[PDB]
């Protein structure tokens, strides 16, 4: 459940072309539309290596409470713009490439410290 959730809000396998009008597309079909959020980050790539970000083989302690990733992500970065909290909602995106930060739960992913990202 919340493992399932962070895959809807943080996990998009293979995305097509990863610009502006992706962003606003995702964004909707992820229910982030209303309201929207300010920021939020898509993983991308095969699922197993973010379930293995809290296992040791791909993650260590990070914080507090925390884990980050050894290995990197391909990753898209969906930013509002456009001030006013209701659809439609703006995004410019920003593609990457690096490791993560989330917060693991019975060894699955269920949070995305979006600060990295910000």
């Amino acid at each position: 459940s919340r493992y399932t959730h962070f895959l809807t809000l943080h996990y998009d396998a293979k995305p097509q072309g990863r610009d502006d009008r992706y962003c606003e597309s995702i964004m909707r079909r992820r229910g982030l539309t209303s309201p929207c959020k300010d920021i939020n980050t898509f993983i991308h790539g095969n699922k197993r290596s973010i379930k293995a970000i809290c296992e040791n083989k791909n993650g260590n302690p990070h914080r507090e409470n925390l884990r980050i990733s050894k290995s990197s992500f391909q990753v898209t970065t969906c930013k509002l713009h456009g001030g006013s909290p209701w659809p439609p909602c703006q995004y410019r995106a920003t593609a990457g490439f690096r490791n993560v930060v989330v917060a693991c739960e019975n060894g699955l992913p269920v949070h995305l410290d979006q600060s990295i990202f910000r």
